[PDB]
C-alpha cells in the first residue's frame, strides 16, 4: 500500500500560507530530497514551514516516547494533546492496541540552508528500542465528504470540503507529477510547469467531489482511485459514472408448438432529439435492427405462424458500458419493448452474482466469451419470451425492437483511508450519486469515434445555484479537449487529425438559447472562432456529429450525400465477372445496406441479377480489411454472363435511410422503389 501514511504540506515561507508539496509518506521519515523537486523553482525549494496529519495505531499496548530529528523546531499533538514543543523531551503516552491516535505536527525553520527537507519521526518502546515508525503504524487522515454538522490544537490547512486539496490551490491552479513512491501535489507555475507536460487543475474548493461523483478531486489527481476509471475521468472536472446499455447480436423467432428464423441483429445506442435539437433524457436506451435478407415469403408463414398461433423469441445479448466507471455487483434492468410501449420481457442478471466486471469502453461478458442469451440452454425456468399472432405482424413490419436500461448500477469501489486501498463499498450506491452528476454538469454527446454515440459529462457552473458556482470557468473548448481529447498542434482543434469544422454543433432548445445569446455578446456568427469563449453551465446538453453522414431521429448514422458514398467507392483494387475487390472506410460502410447488381446491355435495357429487396447482402468484409462485393452469390452461384463486351456492369450502393425492408404494397419484391447510388460502372472489356 505505497498510498498509506501520514499527509505532509510542505510550504516555501514561515507561517503555513503557501503550500508547495503535498503528498504522503510511508513511515515516519517525512523527508523530500532536493532531488526530487525538479518540477519546482530552485529558489522555492525551500521550505520554512510543514504540517503532517494522520492517524498512529499500534499492535501492542506500551508506554512511547516521540522523538523527531528537530524537536527544537515542532510542536506536535495527539489527540489534541501537545506532546512535544521547540523542546526535545522523554515524556512517555500511553498507547492502547486497537485505538487510533490522531496526529498532528507543524515543523517551523527560518532560512534553512539546505534545499528540501530532512525530517523523521521516531518513537521509542518501554524496552528502550527507537527507530524510525514502520509503515504499519501510520495511517492517512479520513478526507471524506464530512456529514451536515461537521478543537483546534495547532494550524488548520484550509480544506472546505476535505478532500485534502487547500482551497487557494483548487481555487487558483495545481498539478501533480509522480516522482518514484509519491505523486507531488504543488501550485501551477506556468513558467515551470507547462514545458514539463504536465496538467493544470482547478477544482470546487467547497466540493469534495467536483464532479459530483464518488471519488474526492484529491484521489482522482493522486491515483487513489479504482484502475479501471476511465483515465479522461481521473480530471476533477471530468465525472466518472458507468453509462450501460444492451447490444443485441442475434435473435431467433420460432412457433410455439409441441421453421425457424434466425438473423443477425444490429444494436446501436440511441440519444432521441426534440421535433432538430437534443435531448433532455438521461435514460439508457438502444435500438435493434433485425436483418431483413432472405434466409421465400413472409417471416409469419416460413413458421406457420396462423392467427390463433403465438410466437417465441430468443436472442444473445451483451451489457455495453461507454461510460467512465466500471460497474461491481449489479447489471441494470432491461425491457424488450416492441413498437412504442409493449413490453415483451424484463431482462434481469442476479444481483450480486456477476461472472466479471463490467469495465467501461467494455462488454459483459467479456468479447472473448460467448454473449448471454435470454433464455439459457439449461436455464429450463426462464420465462419464455412469446408474442401474439397481431404483435408478430408488427414485428415483421418494422424489423425492430428496443431496448431500455434502467440506471441501477449497484455498489462502487471507493478508496478506503484506513487502508489505503480501493474496495467495493457496500454502503455507496450509483443511484446515491448519479442524480447530482446529471444535476450539475454539461454533458456533450460526440459521435467522431466510430458513430456511435459517445456521451461524457463536464463540471460547469450553475449561475443560480451559490455552490455551483464556486467551480472553476469551463469552455466547449476546454471541455473537448479533456472529456474526449480533442487537440490543437498549431492553435488549430481537431479531433485525431480532423478539424472542428468537420463537426456539427446541436444543443437542447434552452442550451441553444443559451449559446445564441453568448455569440451575439462575442459579435459572432460562427461557433468555430470562438469555442475558447463560449462558457458551459450545468445541465446544458451539447450533440457533436460528424457533418459527413444522415442521422435518424435517435441520431443513429444511417446515410450520407451520394458524392461522399461515391467517393468512398473510387478505390476498386480488382474487377471480375466474380465480384469487386476495394478498400471502404469503416464509417462509409456502417451506413451502407447493400449491393444492387445489373447488367445493362447496348440498348440501355437492364437485366438485375440479385433483383429482390431482400438480396442487398453481397458484401462481406475480408480478413485484410478490404470489402468483397459477391456477383455470385444471388446468381445461382455462378460468375456473371456478360453475352457483349461492349456491356456494362452497374453496381450500385443502398443506405440504410434508403432500404426497403418488405415487400411493397402491391406485393412487390423487386429492387425497383428502392433509392440506390451509382457506385461502379465497367463494359465487360474493361474489367476484363
Ligand atoms: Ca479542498
Ligand atoms: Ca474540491
Amino acid at each position: 500500500s505505497s498510498s498509506q501514511g501520514l499527509l505532509g504540506y510542505y510550504f516555501s515561507d514561515l507561517n503555513f500560507q503557501a503550500p508547495m508539496v503535498v503528498t504522503s509518506s510511508t513511515t515516519g521519515d517525512l523527508s523530500i530530497p532536493s532531488s526530487e523537486l525538479e518540477n519546482i523553482p530552485s529558489e522555492n525549494q525551500y521550505f520554512q514551514s510543514a504540517i503532517w496529519s494522520g492517524f498512529i495505531k499500534v499492535k501492542k499496548s506500551d508506554e512511547y516516547t516521540f522523538a523527531t530529528s528537530a524537536d527544537n523546531h515542532v510542536t506536535m499533538w495527539v489527540d489534541d494533546q501537545e506532546v512535544i514543543n521547540k523542546a526535545s523531551n522523554s515524556n512517555k503516552i500511553r498507547l492502547e492496541k486497537g485505538r487510533l491516535y490522531q496526529i498532528k505536527i507543524q515543523y517551523q525553520r527560518e532560512n534553512p540552508t539546505e534545499k528540501g527537507l530532512d525530517f523523521k519521526l521516531y518513537w521509542t518502546d518501554s524496552q528502550n528500542k527507537k527507530e524510525v515508525i514502520s509503515s504499519d503504524n501510520l495511517q492517512l487522515p479520513e478526507l471524506k465528504q464530512k456529514s451536515s454538522n461537521s478543537t483546534s490544537a495547532g494550524p488548520t490547512v484550509p480544506d472546505r470540503d476535505n478532500d485534502g486539496i487547500p482551497d487557494s490551490l483548487e481555487v487558483e491552479g495545481y498539478t501533480v507529477d509522480v516522482k518514484n513512491k509519491r505523486t507531488f501535489l504543488s501550485p501551477w507555475i506556468s513558467n515551470i510547469h507547462e514545458k514539463k507536460g504536465l496538467t493544470k487543475y482547478k477544482s470546487s474548493p467547497e466540493k469534495w467531489s467536483t464532479a459530483s461523483d464518488p471519488y474526492s478531486d484529491f484521489e482522482k489527481v493522486t491515483g487513489r482511485i479504482d484502475k479501471n476509471v476511465s483515465p479522461e475521468a481521473r480530471h476533477p472536472l471530468v465525472a466518472a459514472y458507468p453509462i450501460v446499455h444492451v447490444d443485441m447480436e442475434n435473435i431467433i423467432l420460432s412457433k410455439n408448438e409441441d421453421r425457424t428464423i434466425s438473423k443477425n441483429t444490429s444494436t446501436s445506442r440511441t440519444h432521441t432529439s426534440e421535433v432538430v435539437s437534443a435531448g433532455f433524457s438521461n435514460s439508457n436506451s438502444s435500438t435493434v435492427a433485425i436483418d431483413h435478407s432472405l434466409s421465400e415469403r413472409t417471416w409469419a408463414e416460413t413458421m406457420g405462424l396462423n392467427t390463433a398461433d403465438t410466437a417465441r423469441l430468443n436472442a444473445n445479448i451483451r451489457y455495453v458500458n461507454t461510460g467512465t466507471a466500471p460497474i461491481y455487483n449489479v447489471l441494470p434492468t432491461t425491457s424488450l419493448v416492441l413498437g412504442k410501449n409493449q413490453t415483451l420481457a424484463t431482462i434481469k442478471a442476479k444481483e450480486n452474482q456477476l461472472s466479471q466486471i463490467l469495465a467501461p469502453n467494455n462488454y459483459y461478458p467479456s468479447k472473448n466469451l460467448a454473449p448471454i442469451a435470454l433464455n439459457a440452454q439449461d436455464d429450463f425456468s426462464s420465462t419464455p419470451i412469446t408474442m401474439n399472432y397481431n404483435q408478430f405482424l408488427e414485428l415483421e413490419k418494422t424489423k425492430q425492437l428496443r431496448l431500455d436500461t434502467d440506471q441501477v448500477y449497484g455498489n462502487i469501489a471507493t478508496y478506503n483511508f484506513e487502508n489505503g486501498r480501493v474496495r467495493v463499498d457496500t454502503g455507496s450506491n450509483w443511484s446515491e450519486v448519479l442524480p447530482q452528476i446529471q444535476e450539475t454538469t454539461a454533458r456533450i454527446i460526440f459521435n467522431g469515434k466510430d458513430l456511435n454515440l459517445v456521451e461524457r459529462r463536464i463540471a460547469a457552473v450553475n449561475p443560480s445555484d451559490p455552490l455551483e458556482t464556486t467551480k472553476p470557468d469551463m469552455t466547449l473548448k476546454e471541455a473537448l479537449k479533456i472529456a474526449f481529447g480533442f487537440n490543437e498542434p498549431n492553435g488549430n482543434l481537431q479531433y485525431q487529425g480532423k478539424d472542428i469544422t468537420e463537426f456539427d454543433f446541436n444543443f437542447d432548445q434552452q442550451t441553444l438559447q443559451n449559446i445564441k445569446n453568448q455569440l451575439a455578446e462575442l459579435n459572432a456568427t460562427n461557433i468555430y472562432e470562438v469555442l475558447d469563449k463560449i462558457k458551459l453551465n450545468a445541465k446544458m446538453n451539447i450533440l457533436i456529429r460528424d457533418k459527413r453522414f444522415h442521422y435518424d431521429r435517435n441520431n443513429i448514422a444511417v446515410g450520407a450525400d451520394e458524392s461522399v458514398v461515391k467517393e468512398a467507392h473510387r478505390e476498386v483494387i480488382n474487377s471480375s465477372t466474380e465480384g469487386l475487390l476495394l478498400n471502404i472506410d469503416k464509417d462509409i460502410r456502417k451506413i451502407l445496406s447493400g449491393y444492387i447488381v445489373e447488367i445493362e446491355d447496348t440498348e440501355g435495357l437492364k437485366e438485375v441479377i440479385n433483383d429482390r429487396y431482400d438480396m442487398l447482402n453481397i458484401s462481406s468484409l475480408r480478413q485484410d480489411g478490404k470489402t468483397f462485393i459477391d456477383f455470385k452469390k444471388y446468381n445461382d452461384k455462378l460468375p456473371l454472363y456478360i453475352s457483349n463486351p461492349n456491356y456494362k456492369v452497374n453496381v450500385y450502393a443502398v443506405t440504410k435511410e434508403n432500404t426497403i425492408i418488405n415487400p411493397s404494397e402491391n406485393g412487390d419484391t423487386s429492387t425497383n422503389g428502392i433509392k440506390k447510388i451509382l457506385i461502379f460502372s465497367k463494359k465487360g472489356y474493361e474489367i476484363g
